[PDB]
């Protein structure tokens, strides 16, 4: 009946960090700021939800006595982030509830009954594969920063995934700017489609990218209701979807490109930077002046002055610039909208394919044939 | 005709001046270009900074320029040096290898004037004894701004000695250094922004080992910080009483104790209460220490500290009886964590009269901190 388990406290602080994140108090009933602790078959299984999101995690300890109680998440987070014991003792005493113990330490702390805490969704899904955590971490930090954040743009507001001819594709677009990546899955599997709520998107992406799941697997079964992730066999994250309709981005795409610019990617991100600091809210927009010979990236900020830096020719890597171009051009863009880009692919080059002043620009990194993205430009 | 600025600066040199400019206005700064140097003008409701820096000067002259504007794009500036032009109607312009900026300027004729002051003392003593002396205070100031008599930092000379002291009506913290001049005895109230803006100028790498100059007077206080720095800052306009009573003279317990072991088991503990009820329990005996603590519909929470005359883990308690006294765990934090030493010593009386506590590696730092009921 009663619980008491002798667990390894760094791997309870890593459990409790990502249980953390999960409650989030927009609903009204206050078990759901609880953890539900269930001692069985020499595991501690860990449960939390917010009515929008089950995450289920199971970690190795001592079973000393099976069992199950619920407590307070950011209570017995708090407390068990400041032990130093390499292992705890958990025990539960009934109407004392919940017992911590390490080296002279005694912790008590209330417990609410366990029969209201929900238990998991059940999936029945329509399409089920395997990559790597280190994979769907890329195709995740390759698209979050363009998810819109408008709440009327209801179908941007998540990462759209989808499976099309066996690859695995996460897209996401703001009615600004498009990011795409993919990967090859290994077993033929039939197309489907979902869309990920931004929050479930932050939440696994902190979870595939901790060491311990790094260099493993994550299982992703995807139905019409419900998506699934199943990280490393012991973690497993169940996440409602967004109720829309994920626009053709393939469209969105440019096909036919004029010019080319290809730069060193960290002075172009650094010179971006430092040009638009003179910038306001309301006028977001650094210009690139783009000639064979050199680009000059300046900006204009109402009632503070303007800026400008150039960036000549150069075939040496540390300094590179090449423009390819018929004409000459000058096109502005959102400052934030190229760095977003240019922080997401670690690579020493990037790639620039521009048309028309209003038609967007394709960004590329010759690193990362995988990963797409357009941004549209603004009047300067 | 005119008179336009031109300064040729070391970039890293402008970045660390920028730095204390930004801090004083959380608004413009005035450049002042002459004799060489570059002088750097920053103002609050409380406090008047100039800073001089060596500059390559071209052409004199002066103007004001947005201070949040003029830092943000410096301390972007990858450059070893800048030059700095006025053209007027285009503003300061910035100019580095490959780029330039141009900043629009304001009227020099509006900006403010530093005041006089006519010192009544005047005394020198090290920058880090004088960032002791704030650490070792700032914390306990009193936070109702109506309370003039308590809001500020006290800094006063008494018979040749130089005090910091604060109080909030819970604690006390009295800091002094021995003045190697002899001086006549004067007192001020150091506002507490005042307070916090020199500290940062002390604890930095270019002052950290020089001098600092404080100049008193009755209505402002100066500080000279390594010939280069001048702060000068209004005062707190009331009387700080005489706190040397506070001091409890009649103790019967004395807790020696190692303060990192102290301080960190006082924090885990805390953790289980609520804010409403701040409240560790200290239960001491000859044998043990159990610091408890209670969190209403949360929990509760003890740990216990054995005796041991071994450094890391040292615990020693003097008393007739068992004394069990509770104190606000904030409070205590403020000062273990102000001095870095290894043991603590606190003494004792009643569950209700105040602990003072000393450390006996700073035997100038003096603590009273009045307990709560548990």
């Amino acid at each position: 009946h009663m619980l008491k388990v002798i667990v390894e406290t760094k791997t309870l602080v890593q459990a409790l960090g990502f249980a953390s994140s999960v409650v989030e108090k927009r609903n009204i009933i206050s078990e759901l700021a609880n953890i539900k602790l269930l001692a069985k078959d020499g595991l501690l299984e860990l449960s939390s939800t917010n009515m929008d999101l089950y995450l289920s995690q199971k970690i190795g300890v001592q079973v000393v006595s099976e069992g199950e109680l619920t407590v307070s998440t950011k209570t017995l987070n708090d407390i068990v982030k400041k032990l130093p014991d390499s292992e705890l003792t958990l025990t539960d005493l009934g109407t004392t509830g919940l017992e911590i113990t390490g080296k002279n330490c005694r912790f008590n702390l209330f417990t609410l009954p366990v029969e209201s805490f929900p238990v998991m969704d059940n999936i029945n899904p329509e399409a089920s594969f395997k990559i790597s955590c280190a994979e769907f971490a890329k195709i995740i930090e390759s698209t979050k920063f363009s998810v819109s954040l408008d709440e009327t743009r209801y179908n941007l507001n998540g990462i759209y995934l989808h499976v099309k001819d066996s690859e695995f594709y996460a897209a996401s677009t703001d009615g600004h700017r498009l990011s795409v990546s993919s990967v090859v899955l290994a077993e033929k599997i039939e197309d489907f489609g979902v869309i990920l709520p931004q929050k479930s998107a932050e939440e696994i992406l902190k979870i595939v990218k901790d060491s311990k799941n790094a260099n493993a697997d994550i299982e992703i079964l995807l139905s019409s209701n419900k998506i699934k992730f199943i990280c490393n066999e012991n973690v497993i994250m169940l996440s409602k979807l967004i109720d829309g309709t994920f626009p053709d981005y393939s469209s969105f795409i440019p096909e036919n490109s004029s010019s080319k610019l290809v730069i060193n990617r960290k002075i172009f991100a650094d010179t971006i930077e430092r040009i638009a600091i003179i910038t306001v809210e309301k006028f977001r927009a650094v210009k690139l002046s783009l000639s064979g010979e050199a680009l000059e990236i300046s900006a204009i900020g109402e009632a503070r002055g303007n800026a400008k830096e150039v960036i000549n020719s150069s075939k040496e890597t540390e300094n590179f610039y090449e423009y390819s171009g018929e004409t000459n051009l000058d096109i502005g863009f959102n400052p934030q909208y190229l760095e977003d880009v240019l922080k997401a692919i670690k690579s020493d080059l990037v790639e620039l394919y521009f048309s028309s002043v209003s038609a967007p620009v394709l960004i590329k990194f010759p690193e990362s044939p995988k990963d797409i993205f357009v941004v549209m430009p603004v009047k300067v």
